[PDB]
């Protein structure tokens, strides 16, 4: 509890730090915005806030939302996940019906290409690789930039099972947050991936919740930094650690059961279910409930057993990459 609240202190201590870099991405992804939406196809572009969100202190992420005017979906296989978007505008990036995700972003990469020539009295140099956009501002600070399509119609079939907070925090929040709009990014067939970055966001403000997040998110980040030479943990992300972190809060629903006073207790448990996730090769989307994170397919036995050992040699000696 000591250390983990001296933990707590470190990251309060890197956030200011960032508020400078903060201004630095906000000022270069207004220049996009401002091209973009003179473009025809993007011209209902805009940015989805999650104000950015980070993932390491020089490695941020942002998502430009585009309110495509209304799309049907069908599910390629039965990935539960992945699906076909298909249609009078943006009709250059069809296949068809088949709306190309291939296009989209090659039209999207390269409109970008030319805007980061323009100064603005920084330098920013584009990474060519993959569904994001990776940009490097300066030279330190790192921007993944989505193309995400908004679409305020019904969740699919997949999300029904998804989402349980009734007895978390309730079944009328629940029902408000399937009432806010849903998004496809790309991932090749030309299918389109469901993203859920706002709902994760919204958890946040509606106790050692949120902290037993924070040390499990930086857990992840140190542990990765450690083994950054090594190629076993690229595969994981705060996404993998996030949706764990949602099913313990799922299965400790009471506020009694993340008091502040039991912040160990509280992390060694958030600690235990990642640890339990990573043997049985199951974590759920927490909105997809059929689709499991850690597949063999998407994360191999070798990255997860890897990570097992890292993770339970932290706890045991009271985690040595924290000091």
């Amino acid at each position: 509890a000591s250390k983990l609240r001296a933990v707590l202190e470190k990251l309060k201590l890197s956030r200011d730090d960032i508020s400078t870099a903060a201004g630095m991405v906000k000022g270069v992804v207004d220049h996009l915005l401002l091209r973009l939406k003179c473009d025809s196809a993007f011209r209902g572009v805009g940015l989805l806030n999650t104000h950015v969100k980070i993932s390491a202190p020089n490695e941020f992420d942002v998502m430009f939302k585009l309110e495509v005017p209304r799309i049907q979906l069908e599910e390629y296989s039965n990935t539960r996940a992945y699906y076909f978007v298909k249609f009078n505008p943006l009709s250059q990036f069809l296949e068809g019906e088949i709306l190309s995700a291939s296009k989209m972003l090659s039209k999207f990469r390269k409109i970008i290409k030319e805007e980061i020539n323009d100064i603005k009295d920084t330098d920013v140099i584009m990474k060519r690789k993959s569904p994001a956009v990776t940009l490097l501002i300066s030279e330190k600070i790192s921007v993944d930039i989505t193309l995400a399509l908004e679409s305020k119609s019904s969740w699919p079939a997949s999300t029904q099972e998804g989402l349980r907070i009734q007895n978390w925090l309730s079944a009328k929040v629940r029902k408000q947050l399937r009432l806010k709009p849903f998004y496809l990014v790309p991932k090749q067939e030309e299918t389109w991936r469901l993203s859920f970055s706002h709902i994760e966001k919204e958890i946040l403000n509606n106790c050692c919740r949120k902290d037993c997040l924070k040390l499990m998110k930086y857990l992840l980040e140190q542990l990765k930094e450690r083994f950054k030479d090594k190629k076993h943990l690229d595969k994981f992300s705060s996404y993998h650690v996030k949706t764990a972190f949602f099913h313990v809060c799922t299965q400790n629903p009471q506020d009694s059961q993340w008091d502040r006073k039991d912040l160990g207790l509280c992390f060694d448990n958030c600690v235990t279910y990642f640890l339990q996730c990573l043997r049985t090769e199951k974590l759920e989307n927490y909105f997809i409930p059929e689709f499991n994170l850690f597949s063999s397919n998407l994360i191999d036995k070798r990255s997860k057993e890897f990570l097992t050992k890292q993770i339970e040699y932290e706890r045991n000696n009271e985690f040595p990459v924290f000091d």
